[PDB]
């Protein structure tokens, strides 16, 4: 009843926003969700939001231009998450600054979901985190399975190939695949966590640890069929987005640093039964 | 098991493409969504398709610029329902659906004001009847979402807090239908002997309100008024405010009987479809 944690989502409408409202609702948390002017005639913001309050969630009108309401809305929860397009990083400091003069504020998740920052927009809001003392987790280290997966790494397409398909150098770098509803359930179990507290929280389950060979030849194994495969270079991979690729599949940034199980999503929540990338590829069979 | 009507819906991933693949689907039709090249960028439109296959849906590969892909697309069906908007494009599926021969009936992209009143959807209408394919045209209604819970006004699509503009003294009678049972009204008459190369009117009779009544409804919801700012039509001097001037100023969704035989909610009185009260609830 009121043991429920508060939490107050920003970018509630957006791909990961959406996931991440829906999992904290089915946390069992009191879930209120950042409503912006933008109602110009977009009608699957406006429907998608209001669904939320079919589902339990709460609405709360403030404009990032307008600090008093930002105030206002977070004076209302416990916790604030953050899951911007990822100029709208940025603007998440204006979001610090309200946080900062609300002072009831337990615990900021600001917009991360990806690669390390800490190895550039996301750092600046970590450091006026910290700066403003606001008690923060950053939830990193996971490749969205629907941008990386679904199309076997492919740039251009969300889904499979038919044919052909590019691997990066020979395509034995670890990779972490993860589908983005688990990152949204590990992050709704961890925005209340006493362990998580100021700390960072890599989603890294065990068996989506996989090489982009491995990806390819999961797929080929449910679909029969051999793709042609073409090794890129890393020196023909001669615009930052083809970088982040860059550091992801040729540098191996997302699995080169071993984490502890206090620091892991999979061992910190061993029942969440995360989707398997065989499991995950099935729906495009 | 295989007494089902197959069915494929051409703009499946669009506002009402997306309510007619899961009304179809709610009333047991073996349902196929054309899958189109350029959905393979917007990850919006790939979640939206393949959220259709877990419940049941198939999709079907193809491109309006592939002549035969289309066809190959309309033999796998017994019935064929587009929903656009690109109204034109459709032309390239009747040329299609013409070729393979197997269709029963198409229902082209209409859900709105008769354009045989008031044009694209009327070079449509010729293209369909002139290559004699069996159809039905499903017209008559106001989307609740664009007209009803913004009380008409413009601009938003959620009620307004204080002021509102009246249009003309607010008297004009307009049909206001949740885009669910327009979906619903679809996918139960597209197979319905009585609707066969017919006009189905959507004009639930409780939802047949004008403007004022339904901004009535909203102040008996807040318990608050509105300021009303009475609008002329002349100060109505954008093509959509020619669509708005003809619903709110001529009463064309209303200015004209429908027979029993040809509106919806008299074919289908099972469809408990959703009074504007209801509606607008979720805005409170
Ligand atoms: N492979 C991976 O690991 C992936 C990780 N990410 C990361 O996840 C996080 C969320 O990314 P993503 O889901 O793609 O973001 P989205 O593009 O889906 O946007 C989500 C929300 O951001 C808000 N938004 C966007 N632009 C503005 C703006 N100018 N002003 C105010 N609000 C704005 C909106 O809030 P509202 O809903 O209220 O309208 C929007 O709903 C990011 O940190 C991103 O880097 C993203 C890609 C894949
Ligand atoms: N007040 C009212 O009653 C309203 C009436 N309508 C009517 O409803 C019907 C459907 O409209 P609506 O659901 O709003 O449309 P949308 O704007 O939601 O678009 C629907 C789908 O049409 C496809 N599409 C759009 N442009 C093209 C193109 N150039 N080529 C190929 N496909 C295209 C896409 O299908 P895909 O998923 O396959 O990519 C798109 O997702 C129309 O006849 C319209 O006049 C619409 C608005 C309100
Ligand atoms: C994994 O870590 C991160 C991942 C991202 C998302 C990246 C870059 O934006 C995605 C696009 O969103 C790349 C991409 C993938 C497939 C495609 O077909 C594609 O076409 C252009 C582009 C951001 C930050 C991260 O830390
Ligand atoms: C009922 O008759 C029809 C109705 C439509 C929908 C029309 C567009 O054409 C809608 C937008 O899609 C107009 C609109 C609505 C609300 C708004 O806040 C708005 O911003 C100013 C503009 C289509 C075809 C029709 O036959």
């Amino acid at each position: 009843s009121g043991e429920k944690t508060r939490v107050l989502v920003v970018g509630g409408t957006g791909t990961m926003g959406r996931r991440i409202v829906r999992a904290c609702l089915a946390e069992g948390h009191e879930t209120y969700v950042l409503q912006q002017p933008e109602t110009r005639v977009d009608i699957e913001k406006v429907q998608l939001l209001y669904s939320y309050k079919r589902l339990g969630a709460r609405l709360i009108e403030a404009s990032f231009s307008d600090h008093q309401s930002l105030v206002s809305a977070v004076k209302q929860v416990d916790i604030v998450v953050a899951a911007m397009s990822g100029h709208s990083i940025l603007v998440q400091l204006k979001l610090v600054e309200a946080i900062k003069e609300a002072g009831n504020i337990k615990r900021f998740l600001p917009s991360e979901f990806g690669m390390d920052p800490s190895r550039d927009q996301k750092l600046e809001v970590r450091n006026a985190i910290e700066a403003a003392g606001i008690p923060h987790t950053y939830v990193v280290g996971a490749c969205f399975a629907a941008y990386f997966a679904g199309n076997l790494s492919q740039m251009g397409t969300l889904i499979p190939p038919k044919k052909k398909v590019n691997i990066y150098g020979d395509g034995n770098v670890k990779v972490v695949y993860v589908d983005e509803d688990d990152i949204a359930e590990y992050t709704a179990k961890t925005l209340d966590d006493p362990r998580t507290i100021n700390k960072t929280v890599y989603v890294r389950p065990t068996e989506n640890v996989l090489t982009q060979m491995e990806l390819v030849q999961i797929w080929e194994k449910l679909t029969g069929k051999e793709l042609e495969k073409t090794n890129i270079s890393a020196n023909d991979f001669l615009q930052a987005g083809l970088g982040h690729f860059y550091h992801i599949f040729y540098e191996g940034c997302l699995t080169d640093h071993e984490v502890g199980d206090d620091e892991e999503a999979s061992k910190l929540y061993p029942d969440v039964k995360y989707t398997r990338m065989d499991e995950y590829l099935k729906i495009f069979l």
